[PDB]
C-alpha cells in the first residue's frame, strides 16, 4: 500500500486553504472520492443514464445492469448470503429508521425493551426513542467503562429476556472504540433479541463480515467510504426482511395495485419505492471496487499506524485530553485545556487543517464525558504521519497563541 | 430556443444503439443531463466535498453554502415564500410518503376522506391506501371523463366536508393531461381539505408557481428535470410543516437530545435526518440554473409543438390508438392494434428508439383504459420533429413486419 499512489487518485487533496496545503482530517464527517468514483458518475451520465427495471431499451438495460451489479458488489463486500438482504437507502440514518419503523414499531409491546449504549450517534438513538414512545415499550442504556469501552458483563446485565432489540455501533465516531459486536450478537440472541448494528464508522475502515458477526441488521453510508453522497445500505437477515412491511410505498415496490389494496414485490425491491438512487449506487459499487483493490486489511493496518502515532504525539503535548481507549479506529477526539474546541478548529483551518468541533451528533456521550464539546481529527487511507505532525505542531502553536492573549 | 445548441449540451445523445443513431423518447421515465449538471457534480467532488452545517473549516463552509444555495434556487424556481418550505428528499415518492406519514396519519379519523383520481401514478396512490388503512379513514376516487380529463363538477361531487386531503397529479405521466390544480385547490379548501400535488411530470416541463396554484404540498423529482438521481423536493405551506412531526429521526434534525426525549431543529432541517444529499442537491441547483436560462415557457412552447406534431402524425397511421386529450403535455401513450406494446418497444430499440412499454406505474389507469399495457413516447427540450418522424416511420414498419409474420 503506497500512500503517494493513493493520494494521487484524490484530486481534492491537491489544493491550498488560507495559503497552506490542505490537511483533511475530517473523514469521519465525510470521506473524499478517488477518480475511479467520480469518473464512474460521469460515465453513467455521459453514456447510459436511463430508468431501471423495465429492460426494453438498450440504455435502460445498461442502467439496470449497473444498478443491480452494484447490489451484487455490496453483497460480496459485506459477505451477505443474498442480494435479497441488500437494500439501497439514502444513508445509515434512513437505514436505521427503516428498522425502527418496520421492525421495532410492529414487534414492541409494553414490557418489551430496546437496549442501546451511551456512546451511540443520534441516528442510532432518536429512532428508538420514537419507536418505544409509539409502542409504550422501554428504552435502556448499557453503561460504559471508564476508558469508553463496553464490558460483556454489562451487556448480560442490561439485556434481559424482555429485550426485543439491541442496537449498538460497530465503531464509535467519537471514542474510536471497536465494540464486541459478535459477542453482543450472541448475548442478544441468547435472550430472544435481534441486534441492529450501526456500521457507518466501521464499514469504510475495516473488513465487514455479517456472516461472522451474525448481526440481524447492519447499516452503512456511501459518503463515508469514498462513495457518492445520498446513498446507503440496509442489510437485514432475509427471514426478518420477509416478515417486515415496507417503510415507504409507491411504484417499483408493488406487484398488484387495486383501488384500495396492493401487494408487494419480492425482496429486495419490496423496500425500494420510486425511481432509485441509480448513479449513486453505481458509484458506491465503484467505491467498493476501489477499496477491495487496495484491501480493507491494508487500509486497517494503515489506520492502526496513524492512530498509534497520533496517540503518542498527542501525549507529548501538555494540556491536551484525549477521550476513549488505547486500542482504537483511526480518529482522536480531544480538548485543549482552556481553549474552546470551536476556536481550536478555527485556528486549525487558518493553517490548512480540517477538523470537526461540537457534539459529533453524540450529545449523551458528551454528557457522560462531562464536556459540552470536543474537537476531532479523523483519518482515512489518504492520510499520513507528516499530516499528523502538522496537526500536533498546530495544536502546540494554538496553545501558545491563546497563552499570549491571556 | 435553438435545439441544435441544446442537444450539443447533452453528451449522451450523440451515440448509436444497434447501429442507428439513438432516439431517446423516454424522458417521462428519466431525463438526460447537460454538461452544466455533470460538471457541477465533478467540481463538487474534485474541489469542495465536505459535510455540511458545521462551518468550521473552509471546504465545510463551501459545501454548506452550495447545499443551502441550492435550497434558495429551488425556492425561487417554484416561487415558494420561504426556504423553510423547501425540504430536500430522495424523490417524489419519498416526498409524497412523508405527507402521508406525518400529515395524513396524524390528521385522519374514521369518517375522514382522502380523495385521489383514477389517473394517479402509484407514488400518489399506495401511501394514501396505507394511511387510510392505518387510521380507519376512507379513500375515494374522482372519476375521469372519456378523454381522460377531470371535470370540476366531478370534483365538487367527490370532495365533501368530510374530505381532509385531496391528492392529485399536476400532469399525468400517461394521458398527458394537465389537471386544473388551481381550481382543485379552491374546492379542496372550500370543504376544509388540504391539497397535495404530485408535480413529478409537471415540474421539468412547465413553470411552477405554488403561490398561484395555492397547493398545500407539492412534490417533484430531480431525475426528471435534467438533475441528478436520488434527489427530490417536498414543498409544504410553512404553517402545515410547523405542525407536522418529522418522518425520520437522527442527527442534523435535532436540537437537544436527552436519554429518552429530544427536541427538533427549525424548518426546514426538522425534516432532513442524517448527512444530506449534498452533491445531488447542488446538481439539482445547476439543473434549475440551466432550465431557467433557457426559460420554462420556451421549453413548454417547444413541447406544445412536438405534441401537436406527434398527435397529427399518429393520426396518419391506421391501427394505432392514442390515449388521453388533445390538449396535453409532451408525451403520447398508445397501442398498435394486435401488437403487444412490449414487442413495439423491442422493435423500436432495434431501430435506435427508446420508448417505455407496461403499466407506467398506473395500474388503475390501465384498467380504466380497459387495456393491460401500453407503449409511450415522452419528449423533452432535446427532442425534435425529425425524431418524431423516425418514431412514426418505425411504427409503420412495425405494423407491416407483424403483418408479414401472420
Ligand atoms: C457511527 C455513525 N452512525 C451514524 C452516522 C450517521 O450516518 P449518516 O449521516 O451518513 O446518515 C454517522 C455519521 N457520522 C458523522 C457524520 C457527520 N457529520 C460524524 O461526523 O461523525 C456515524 O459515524
Ligand atoms: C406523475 C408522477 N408521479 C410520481 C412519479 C414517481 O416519481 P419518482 O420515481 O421520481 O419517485 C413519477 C415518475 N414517473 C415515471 C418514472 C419511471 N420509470 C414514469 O415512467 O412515468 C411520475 O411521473
Amino acid at each position: 500500500m503506497n500512500i503517494t499512489d493513493i493520494r494521487e487518485q484524490f484530486p481534492i487533496l491537491h489544493q491550498q486553504v488560507n495559503g497552506h496545503d490542505l490537511v483533511y482530517l475530517d473523514s469521519a464527517a465525510t470521506s473524499q472520492k478517488p477518480r475511479a468514483v467520480i469518473e464512474t458518475l460521469d460515465k453513467y451520465y455521459n453514456q447510459y443514464n436511463s430508468n431501471v427495471h423495465r429492460g426494453v431499451h438498450t440504455l435502460g438495460t445498461r442502467a439496470t445492469d449497473g444498478y443491480e451489479g452494484a447490489r451484487e458488489k455490496v453483497r460480496k463486500f459485506i459477505n451477505a448470503k443474498s442480494m435479497a438482504e441488500i437494500i439501497f437507502t439514502k444513508g445509515t440514518t434512513t437505514s436505521l429508521n427503516m428498522v425502527a419503523l418496520s421492525y421495532a414499531r410492529a414487534n414492541l409491546k409494553p414490557g418489551d425493551e430496546v437496549v442501546i449504549t451511551y456512546m451511540e450517534h443520534h441516528a442510532n438513538i432518536i429512532p428508538w426513542q420514537q419507536a418505544v414512545k409509539a409502542t409504550g415499550a422501554t428504552l435502556k442504556y448499557i453503561p460504559l467503562q471508564e476508558d469508553g469501552t463496553i464490558s460483556l458483563e454489562d451487556v448480560r446485565e442490561t439485556v434481559t429476556s424482555n429485550t426485543k432489540i439491541v442496537a449498538v455501533s460497530h465503531v464509535s465516531n467519537v471514542l474510536g472504540t471497536v465494540n464486541p459486536i459478535k459477542e453482543m450478537a450472541k448475548i442478544a440472541h441468547d435472550n430472544g433479541a435481534v441486534i441492529v448494528v450501526d456500521g457507518a464508522q466501521s464499514t469504510p475502515h475495516m473488513k465487514i463480515d455479517v456472516q461472522d458477526l451474525d448481526c440481524d441488521f447492519f447499516a452503512l453510508s456511501s459518503h463515508k467510504m469514498c462513495g457518492p453522497t445520498g446513498v446507503g445500505v440496509l442489510y437485514g437477515k432475509k427471514a426478518l426482511l420477509e416478515n417486515m412491511e415496507p417503510a415507504e410505498f409507491g411504484g417499483e415496490m408493488i406487484d398488484f395495485v387495486g383501488l384500495y389494496e396492493s401487494t408487494w414485490k419480492e425482496l429486495p425491491w419490496k423496500f425500494e419505492a420510486g425511481t432509485p438512487i441509480i448513479a449513486g449506487a453505481i458509484g458506491l459499487g465503484a467505491a467498493i471496487d476501489f477499496l477491495e483493490e487496495i484491501g480493507l486489511d491494508e487500509i486497517s493496518r494503515h489506520e492502526h499506524k496513524l492512530a498509534a502515532y497520533a496517540l503518542e504525539r498527542f501525549r507529548q503535548l501538555d494540556g491536551v485530553t484525549v477521550y476513549g481507549p488505547e486500542e482504537r479506529a483511526g480518529l482522536v477526539t480531544f480538548n485543549l485545556d482552556d481553549v474552546h474546541p470551536h476556536d481550536v478548529a478555527t485556528v486549525l483551518d487558518a493553517e490548512g487543517i480540517a477538523v470537526r468541533a461540537g457534539h459529533h451528533c453524540a450529545q449523551p456521550l458528551m454528557k457522560w464525558l462531562d464536556v459540552t464539546a470536543t474537537a476531532r481529527a479523523s483519518f482515512y487511507l489518504y492520510n499520513t504521519e507528516e499530516e499528523i505532525d502538522k496537526l500536533v505542531e498546530a495544536l502546540q502553536k494554538t496553545k501558545e497563541y491563546f497563552t499570549n492573549v491571556f
